[PDB]
């Protein structure tokens, strides 16, 4: 039923400012401050799993930024994506100068993309004979345990498996099914998510790949701990031969091409590009 | 109950000979011909899944050989591993000159290693606090479908998922559990194999890795088709935090460090080295 908004911002600093950790935080502030799109405040605060927001890392030139001072007026890029009602579009700032605790910046909207989720399925249909390339252009954090049998999840709820620096196709499409579900309002999925993921990496073929684990700062604590974490970057190209599972997976992946993948996407992690090639 | 034999051969050609496809075939001939270890004939012919043999590819210097002429008397290496009764040890050739349809070669035994499977568990115990590095030194072929839900295996028995050029830890330990099972005589495992594999990659952490897909010839047909295939080479290092699943997996991996991994190991594919490091 609802729709997705993908807003492309050009950010420019107004002095020499030292970027915080990670970059995305600067705009996060502006949302919690309500200086830009106050409506989203609630949806930022929401600790609900698989929430539909994405405040990307700040991108210089072509690539994002991960663990250091920035020139006076360098041309930066960013992307915020989310989903509520078209009403919010009445109050998005379009232009402006905002101060933060970091500094002051000139925000100018470069692009706007709005689409309905059901309109995506149409796009899903024309790729049922293309190979699927998923490209992480941001540090992506995928837990392995989301693929643990739902039942048994109590027993092993003691030990932390961390983040699969080497992710299976099933894990990613499970996550995309999670965000797709929490989007269209579909409670209790983890069993279906599970079963679908197992089903997926069980009968899907990796065509080619380049991945590599990455260590990134996700922000200092209050008490002083500079939190670091392990994730995975690079691209992975594969295919699924079963028509059903393909159509479903494409329909979830398209969603992730906006809202991102895994967690925590509320801070720029999991940003992906989705590419296609023929046979 | 039984035990494993790992025989290290030094092979030398007696003229200039053109190696066949793959290399391992040359010794395979000698087993079917019974020229070397006739007893193994039966166990070569056996198309039983997860049979306990391994006729490695011929290794020049340090590394195996995959898709071309060889000098008169170059010093080659090979390893044949398997499991039957100590009786066979009475008739292993030790030394000799054998002719083939390929040519004639001088075989000299360089090393002998015999161990009992229960003796392995002792070795398993002293690593419960080491990281596990699995190194494929041969093209390894792992099907993804071995991780499909046993029940549902009928429905999707139509489409071929091929070989996971990107393997999950679960897939490999599932395979090792398969060979370990068919070894000690333990019928009907695929459900336990399944459940164990899912359980494994669900709560295991990849520490580091380097993998890359490889295309290798597995032999021309009769009708003339030079069969090629996709597999995976490189190393992958990981760990499992649950004590139980670790002890089990180590106990299966040790077995695979002899009998090899996946299929088809009857021709040198799946040869691995198992390494350990502290924390």
């Amino acid at each position: 039923m609802p729709l997705i908004f993908k807003i492309g911002y050009n950010v420019i600093p107004l002095q020499d400012v030292i970027l915080p950790t990670p970059s995305s935080k600067v705009l996060k502030y502006l949302i919690q401050s309500g200086k830009l799109i106050p409506s989203l405040k609630d949806l930022i605060t929401s600790r609900d799993k698989y929430k539909p927001i994405f405040i990307s890392h700040l991108g210089f030139n072509q690539r994002r930024i991960f663990q250091k001072t920035i020139t006076k007026g360098s041309r930066l890029s960013s992307i915020i994506a989310f989903s509520t009602q078209a009403n919010v579009l009445s109050e998005v700032a379009d232009e402006g100068i905002f101060e933060t605790v970091y500094g002051k910046f000139h925000i100018m909207i470069e692009s706007i993309e709005i689409v309905e989720v059901e309109k995506l399925k149409e796009e899903v249909e024309k790729h049922m004979n293309d190979n699927i390339r998923v490209r992480f252009v941001s540090p992506t954090l995928l837990s392995s345990k989301v693929l643990l049998p739902p039942s048994l999840s109590e027993r092993y709820k003691k030990i932390h498996a961390g983040y699969s620096t080497l992710p299976s196709v099933g894990l990613i499409v499970a996550y995309a099914y999670n965000v797709y579900c929490n989007l269209i309002g579909k409670k209790e999925v983890e069993v279906r998510a599970f079963k679908f993921g197992i089903l997926s990496n069980a009968l899907s073929r990796i065509i080619g790949y380049d991945l590599h684990p990455v260590t990134v700062a996700i922000g200092e604590d209050s008490k002083g701990n500079l939190r670091k974490a392990r994730g995975v970057m690079g691209w992975i190209e594969f295919d699924i031969p079963d028509e059903r599972l393909k159509r479903r997976a494409l329909n979830y992946l398209l969603t992730s091409s906006y809202l991102g993948i895994g967690r925590s996407r509320g801070i720029g992690f999991g940003e992906i590009r989705l590419e296609f090639r023929k046979i």
